[PDB]
């Protein structure tokens, strides 16, 4: 799990949250016995945030700047984002700024993008664009500002900060275009009448609360009678409904994008308490749902580096040590030695995948077969057994998914390493059921005998990390050497043949 991690200033410096609303979520998290994970930040929206400029919420989905004298701010033309010139990106944001702009009724606007007097200082101090020789164009006092641009020119003007730009002299932009000078436009929020301008927000990852602290806060008559009972080991719907019950995990069929009560005045809490540091834009953190920043229950930073290495994380620190989390995205429990982990391509986005997926991953997958091919997994027209053929497809998902999460609501740490491997074994099974009724198409044939490699492939790596000769003793345990040597053999022999 703690693959080469960073912590402590180098994870704080790595993830763009300005130094002390992230010390002020520190106490949150320690106060109420929660890990906190953010995407990380675009590191030049820092300062930005910092002195107070507000942050986009759910109404722009416009990319901020990584690059020139934008850099932080939301470019109304998106081609001056991160997106440096992917076509298909530019021509996706540039359309949802227009829509944000017609939706919201005057609420969302854009405005000449102003660099003032410290942020051109700023941008100085980083590797982003200078100051320099004036221009005169119009009876206009202007200032070139360099920057690496390969197709654009910028330049700022005098009494008002106005920042303006063109096309270079035989360039043309990713949309098959090309301008002379126009003001540079970003995105705004109505105040209140006035437009300011906009910045990279906070994004939570997730939010994971302490099961057993949960625990202890419910009243311990109801809970004896909702847990303790015929349920006998795994099958915890109880546990799940008091979670439901008192606001800490979200309705039975997740609306679009709904927060859990609890998930709410988590939210509350955080945007208040950067607000008591002096920030005075408004809200930082907007909504609640590949490096990783994580805040523990001790307040400690982390810094995970891609997405194997965070879910190896959650899996050991979190959910191992009684947190709340799902997984709707999948990784690999145990990491790759020599002999690399066999893949899979998807017909339609060609990806490749190497990973046992979740539920949504597999309804997906399914999904991208099915276009690619244009017949559904079974055969049989005029449907019949219609029912048990849905009912195999639904079976199979739901133990992909509890292979990573049916752990969440165990509170013995031995019990869920045992339950999740249990659940791999059962998907496996039922995969087996449906390619032994001989009514699945070809296509379809082939990425099941890859779910049955991977899952096979982990399920046995599991079990020896806990019990390294586990492979011998399930074979000795069954062989007999109160018998003679030959008829031993004979059982030896029918034991690893059948
Ligand atoms: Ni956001």
């Amino acid at each position: 799990d703690r693959i080469d991690v960073l912590k402590g200033e180098k994870a704080l410096k790595a993830s763009g949250l300005v130094p002390e609303h992230a010390d002020a979520f520190k106490k949150i998290a320690r106060e109420l016995n929660t890990y906190i994970l953010f995407r990380p930040v675009n590191k030049l929206a820092t300062n930005l945030i910092k002195s107070g400029v507000a942050t986009k919420g759910l109404n722009v989905h416009g990319k901020s700047s990584d690059w020139g004298p934008v850099a932080g701010y939301i470019p109304f033309d998106q081609d001056l984002s991160k997106k440096h010139g992917q076509q298909l990106a530019v021509e996706k944001g540039n359309l949802e700024n227009k829509k944000s702009i017609t939706e919201h009724e005057g609420e969302i606007g854009k405005i000449p993008l102003k660099l003032d007097h410290l942020r051109i200082e700023e941008l100085k101090e980083n590797g982003i664009i200078l100051k320099g020789k004036k221009e005169i164009d119009n009876g206009k006092k202007y200032y070139l500002l360099e920057s690496n641009n390969q197709v654009y020119e910028f330049r700022i003007s005098d009494e008002n900060n106005e920042v303006q730009y063109k096309t270079k002299e035989g360039k043309i932009t990713v949309l098959g275009e090309k301008f002379n000078w126009r003001n540079i436009e970003v995105m705004a929020k109505n105040v209140e009448g006035v437009l300011k301008p906009l910045t990279a927000d906070y994004d939570l990852f997730a939010l994971a609360p302490s099961l057993t602290e949960i625990k202890k806060q419910i009243p311990q008559k109801e809970w004896d009678k909702v847990v303790n009972t015929p349920n006998s080991l795994e099958k915890q719907k109880g546990v799940t409904n008091l979670l439901i019950k008192y606001g800490i995990e979200r309705k039975p069929d997740s609306t679009k994008g709904t927060l859990s009560n609890w998930q709410k005045q988590m939210l509350d809490r955080l945007n208040e308490a950067v607000k008591y540091t002096g920030y005075t834009g408004g809200d930082v953190v907007n909504h609640g749902t590949n490096e990783i920043f994580i805040i523990n229950p001790e307040g400690e930073f982390i810094l995970t580096k891609n997405w194997e290495m965070t879910g190896r994380f959650i899996e050991k620190n979190i959910t191992g040590k009684d947190y709340l989390y799902y997984f709707n995205r999948s990784y690999n429990k145990i990491a790759p030695g020599n002999k690399a982990y066999i893949e899979w391509t998807d017909p339609i986005t060609k990806a490749k995948i190497n990973t046992i997926p979740t539920s949504a991953e597999f309804i997906k997958n399914l999904s991208s077969i099915r276009r690619s091919s244009n017949v559904g997994v079974y055969k049989d027209s005029g449907d019949k057994d219609e029912f048990a053929k849905k009912e195999s497809v639904k079976k199979i998902a739901g133990y992909l998914s509890d292979y990573y999460n049916s752990a969440n609501h165990i509170f013995s740490q031995e019990k869920k390493r045992k339950i999740s491997i249990f659940r791999g074994i059962q998907a496996y099974n039922e995969i087996e059921n449906v390619l032994k009724s001989k009514q699945i198409a070809p296509e379809y044939k082939n990425y099941f005998q890859y779910l049955k490699e991977r899952i096979t492939n982990q399920v046995q790596l599991l079990l020896t990390h806990q019990k390294s000769n586990i492979e011998f003793k399930l074979l000795y345990k069954q062989l007999n050497f109160t018998e003679n040597e030959t008829d031993n053999f004979e059982v030896f022999q029918k034991i690893i043949d059948e």
